[PDB]
């Protein structure tokens, strides 16, 4: 289907102006004018063509080759001319199993017909003549190295279309711009033409004629745009200027803490005294100078989980000489653009700044599934991974000493640092048109070059989670990288993150670019500042099409509605933003509130505080504990219910006098208290909170 001979069809007589590059499954090398919609009528006249590939025969025999136009043809079989601007009967000997290179050149001045009707035939010894069947034809070896059986360059004999990097796309097309269009069986690669392609909404591709993969990744520019690629590669990374590579972190979903058995305690029949909590994990980004790492930070829920207000040590019966154990459920998360097949990266679980508690490893070459971009391992429809799995006897206990345990109780934070060891790559094979894991290809041989030759943009517009993409961008200091096309900031956002521009305004899923801020590392900042100066531009948002990206830039783009911590996780929002987001109330009663709150807003809240204010201005706080703010819940209808009864002993609010007020406040994550105060107070006193509802008793009704 993606197999056959590779054809270059030129409008000129001398192989200089390629109009179509495409493959044919069989010896029928025709392109009917019917298929030439994406090309100017006057360019539909092909005056020359070149085909290349291999022939593989199923049965040894003497064959004669012929075409539809032997008078206008020269054909080579492994360096040997077999057709020379004349028909013949010259039999060449071909043995089973062996691969023979084919090159065919065709020239015809002033054809009176558009397109090309051209067929390649052969006749065996039993005088059967037919168009060469698909099972006999293979593509050229369009790789950076030759195969054991398939040479990567064609014979030096005759015409060679300029293709300096051997990806299959002619030099001139990569530099000047090309488009890819799908017919029924085939993809046509053609020159970009403004008045034809711009309105069809087609993508204008440019790539380096000297880089087989312009993003320095393991898939060629041609493989990408023709679909000759792992189907798990992200759609945006089918662009030659967008890097395809995995990006993995670990998501911890929950945790259970328990007291370690010790030799001194013979009795193992005591009551369960474990501490189980939900956890929230986010991939982070620090802008630590020059970082290329995977890390996520885990927040352990501080809300009420057990009776009493005991310390963790009291709860678990942990004395100063005891040790504790941690178990947890996790999944791996691929937020990058290429899949992983046979090695999951190794992860350190870290307490505080640098106390490693555990090393989390999966079994090499024994993965239960692929870990695909925009997906999880295990998939979300399957159980997560327990750090100590019930099956294996050999899972190492994740242990903490007493002082570390107290530290975890106080910080309620863990960090997961994951390496970039991703194993082997599934590559396309031109011999059989299949994609398979290549044991000779490893991500560790690719990632450094990707990181060195691309600009990185990290964007949080999808659910406020950080997503990293890398886009091919010139390095003015590296001659090879100057052969890449100019990459603008605007173009990068379109191709890497799917920004569009319906009315001259760049948007991401309906949000104008101006709704996001720009943040740069030191070197990138100075670079962009210089560019703006050179442009006499005072506002980056009005010149995004004129700002050029360079290799090694780091750009961080964030939703402006939110406040961010040092890990660039969203942790709060302006009082005015939070207020407005709670303005539309659906229903109110002494039982609670029913609102429609933006999904992003909910992400930055830790909970709510409910208060009744009497006529003299005194306030009764109903859920007056730092661990009792979790009173909101998302309903199946998407609406949020704030539950007044939960921490009111299951009772609706009692409002003594209709003139009393019910006030509800939102508490953002950055303002959230996660421990009792120093003086031991567990109340909400002093919590910085945002009034989001205030009605008198007669208004609630
Ligand atoms: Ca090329
Ligand atoms: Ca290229």
């Amino acid at each position: 289907s993606s197999q056959g001979l590779l054809g270059y069809y030129f409008s000129d007589l001398n192989f200089q102006a390629p109009m179509v590059v495409t493959s044919s499954t069989t010896g029928d090398l025709s392109i009917p004018s019917s298929e030439l919609e994406n090309i100017p009528s006057e360019n539909q006249y092909f005056q020359s063509a070149i085909w290349s590939g291999f022939i593989k025969v199923k049965k040894s025999d003497e064959y004669t080759f012929a075409t539809s136009a032997d008078n206008h043809v020269t054909m080579w079989v492994d360096d040997q001319e077999v057709i020379n601007k004349a028909s013949n009967s010259n039999k060449i000997r071909l043995e089973k199993g062996r691969l023979y290179q084919i090159k065919i050149q065709y020239q015809r001045e002033n054809p009176t017909e558009k397109g090309l009707d051209f067929k390649l035939y052969w006749t065996d010894s039993q005088n059967k003549k037919e168009v060469i069947s698909s099972d006999n034809l293979q593509l050229p070896e369009l790789k950076q190295k030759s195969s054991n059986s398939r040479k990567k360059r064609s014979t030096s004999a005759g015409p060679t279309v300029p293709d300096r990097d051997n990806d299959g796309i002619p030099d001139s097309l990569e530099v000047e711009g090309y488009t890819v269009d799908v017919k029924n069986k085939r993809t046509f690669l053609s020159p970009w033409i403004s008045n034809i392609h711009e309105k069809k909404g087609l993508t204008k591709y440019k790539s380096s004629p000297e880089k087989w993969s312009t993003a320095s990744d393991p898939y060629s520019d041609f493989e990408k745009v023709t679909g000759r690629i792992d189907k798990n590669v992200s759609p945006e990374a089918r662009h030659p200027l967008v890097a395809a590579y995995p990006i993995v972190h670990v998501d911890m979903e929950n945790i259970i803490l328990s007291k370690n058995e010790d030799q001194s305690t013979q009795n193992t029949d005591s009551q369960t005294r474990t501490i189980s909590k939900n956890t929230s994990t986010s991939r982070t980004h620090t802008s630590e100078p020059g970082s290329n790492s995977n890390s996520s930070t885990v927040a352990i829920d501080h809300s009420l989980s057990l009776a009493g207000e005991r310390t963790w040590a009291e709860t678990m019966g942990l004395n100063t000489a005891d040790t504790a154990r941690l178990n947890a459920n996790i999944r791996y998360v691929n937020t990058g653009t290429a899949p992983i097949y046979n090695v999951l990266p190794t992860t350190s679980l870290v307490l505080g700044k640098n106390q490693t508690l555990a090393t989390i490893k999966a079994k090499e070459n024994q993965l239960s599934q692929i870990l695909a971009p925009n997906n999880y391992y295990p998939s979300k429809n399957l159980a997560p991974i327990a750090l100590n799995a019930q099956d294996d006897f050999s899972s190492t206990p994740i242990t903490m000493n007493y002082n570390q345990f107290l530290e975890l109780e106080k910080t309620k934070q863990l960090r997961l640092d994951t390496d970039q060891v991703y194993g082997n790559i599934a590559t396309y094979n031109f011999e059989n048109g299949r994609v398979r894991v290549d044991t000779g290809s490893n991500w560790s041989e690719v990632l450094p070059q990707i990181q060195e030759t691309t600009a990185r943009i990290i964007f949080n517009g999808k659910d406020l989670n950080l997503v990293e993409r890398r886009i091919a961008a010139v390095n003015p200091s590296d001659p090879l990288e100057t052969t890449k096309p100019d990459m603008t900031l605007k173009e990068a956002l379109k191709i890497a993150f799917g920004f569009n521009e319906p009315n001259g305004n760049l948007q991401y899923q309906g949000k104008d670019i101006t709704e996001f801020d720009f943040n740069f590392d030191q070197q990138t900042s100075q670079n962009i500042k210089n560019q703006l100066a050179e442009l006499n531009a005072t506002n980056i948002y009005t010149v995004l099409d004129k700002i050029k990206l360079n290799a090694k830039m780091n750009i961080l783009i964030r939703d402006k509605r939110f406040h961010y911590d040092r890990n660039n996780i969203a942790v709060g929002a302006d009082e005015s933003v939070v207020k407005e987001a709670h303005r539309e109330v659906i229903n109110s009663s002494t039982e609670g509130l029913l609102l429609n709150i933006d999904k992003d807003i909910r992400k930055i809240l830790s909970g709510y505080i409910v208060e009744i204010e009497d006529t003299e201005g005194l306030k009764e706080v109903i859920n007056d504990r730092y661990d009792m703010l979790n009173i909101s819940s998302l309903r199946q209808d998407g609406k949020t219910f704030i539950d007044f009864k939960k921490y009111n002993d299951k009772l609706p609010l009692y409002i003594s006098n209709p003139n009393y007020k019910v006030n509800v406040y939102a508490v953002t994550k950055e303002n959230t208290i996660i421990n009792p105060s120093e003086n031991g107070d567990t109340s909400t006193n002093g919590i910085k909170k945002i009034l989001i509802f205030s009605k008198k008793g007669y208004e609630i009704g």
